[PDB]
């Protein structure tokens, strides 16, 4: 039995590992740079969480775990090193944690779609009553602790291909959503090391599911999914307000109809990768499809934060920060909400943006999280109705609440709090 100190315990990754250790009866506590929903959540469980970082937050741990972001001048790390307490890195510790688990492993990695795909896998395994241990890089309400759940079945987790060390894992099954290799910083900016990393994890995995259209990684798959090419393919897709349907072909033959409560074309691809994995493992797909149909999504991946049915008003949260992610988000907003007014409140993240937001009816841009006016400027140039609001607390206030309108609060940062405040405003308003 050990006492573990988590430096950066407020992150989605770290809180999962902390919760797991907490679930295993270890003395757990940690610290974080800022307060987060995880720090709030973990405190409610009775875990001491100290914000901000200070060597004051030392309680003679047997072990200290840190995220790649924790710098060597972090006072906690300095104390730990001087106190000679062993310090470990999140991923590396996680791998060791799996080694201890000695369980069947379902890993999902990739540039995009990774967290939702992982949530889908976890959701299927839970539906099939396989009671999996889940480590999610996002929040799924069906999970006992949101981004984590302890079970005695297999373990499902997300592997971040940002850290080259992901290639050191060797799960039973691995879904690789895609691999654009847009963050080679940890691969000495070498697409070759990046490729090698995938090559390597593929070699040590029993079954690899891969995106037939992913230039970099398609050949590694034992089975593939794609739209027009691959083992599992899409013959037809129809998106509607309450759900979207897709006719799936297997090696070219109509094989099944996929129904998802969750919208967006990309979620079909994520569901396809899931189907591919489970079908490949010989699972009766009837319950797998029932589960996929019921999958409720991960917070901030086009999640409905609030809906007023009397007024036909929606507040939706989405992590998008890239022009393409925004073009996609809006395309799915239009598929789901054919006639409603679409209002995007976008907080850019630490040119093409204006063209991506063109599909919205109203755009409010804020300052970047950690220039925003340049986007406003661009929007203004494409000649459409946009606003710039620089102070984050003003965001919810600036908005005109109108019926038949979907308010999409878009961004990877702070914006998530405006969204909640906007909902609270609305509610108190009623």
């Amino acid at each position: 039995h050990m006492k573990i100190h988590f430096v950066g315990i407020g992150g989605i990754g770290m809180s999962a590992v902390a919760l797991h250790e907490f679930s295993n009866g270890n003395d757990v506590y940690g610290s974080n740079i800022e307060e987060t929903e995880r720090t709030a959540y973990l405190r409610k469980l009775g875990i001491p969480i100290f914000v901000p970082h200070s060597a004051d937050n030392w309680y003679d741990p047997d072990l200290v775990i840190k995220t790649p972001a924790v710098r060597d001048d972090n006072p906690e790390i300095v104390r730990a090193r001087m106190e000679r307490v062993p310090i470990e890195n999140r991923l590396h510790y996680f791998r060791d944690t799996l080694k201890r688990e000695k369980k069947e492993e379902f890993a999902v990695t990739g540039t995009d779609g990774k967290t939702t795909t992982t949530a889908m896998v976890a959701h299927v395994l839970k539906h099939l009553r396989k009671s999996p241990t889940v480590f999610l890089g996002g929040i799924m309400d069906s999970l006992e602790h949101g981004n984590y759940e302890k079970g005695n079945g297999p373990v499902v987790y997300e592997l971040d291909e940002s850290e080259e060390f992901f290639s050191e894992f060797s799960p039973n099954y691995l879904i690789i959503t895609n691999a654009r290799g847009d963050h080679l910083e940890n691969y000495g900016n070498s697409l070759t090391r990046y490729r090698s990393a995938f090559e390597k994890i593929s070699r040590n995995t029993d079954l690899v599911v891969t995106f037939a259209e992913d230039e970099l990684t398609s050949h590694l798959g034992d089975v593939t999914f794609g739209v027009k090419k691959g083992t599992y393919t899409l013959e037809m897709r129809s998106a509607s307000r309450a759900e979207q349907k897709a006719m799936v072909e297997k090696n070219g033959k109509r094989y099944l109809e996929l129904k998802l409560k969750v919208p967006g074309f990309h979620n079909v691809l994520n569901a396809l990768a899931v189907i591919a994995l489970f079908d490949s493992l010989g699972y009766d797909l009837a319950p797998v499809l029932e589960a996929l149909e019921e999958f409720r999504g991960v917070h901030r991946r086009f999640s409905i934060a609030f809906h007023d049915p009397e007024t036909n008003i929606y507040v939706i949260d989405d992590y998008a920060h890239t022009p393409d992610e925004i073009r996609n988000l809006l395309q799915t907003a239009k598929e789901v909400f054919e006639n409603e007014k679409i209002v995007v409140i976008f907080q850019p993240h630490r040119g093409n943006f204006a063209k991506a937001l063109q599909l919205a009816d109203e755009v409010v841009v804020t300052e970047v999280y950690d220039s925003g006016k340049m986007i406003w400027d661009s929007l203004k140039s494409l000649g459409k109705e946009a606003y710039f609001v620089e102070k984050l607390p003003e965001l919810e206030k600036v908005i005109s609440v109108s019926e038949n309108t979907v308010f999409l609060f878009v961004g990877a940062g702070d914006i998530i709090y405006s969204s909640r405040r906007f909902v609270e405003r609305y509610q108190s308003s009623k």
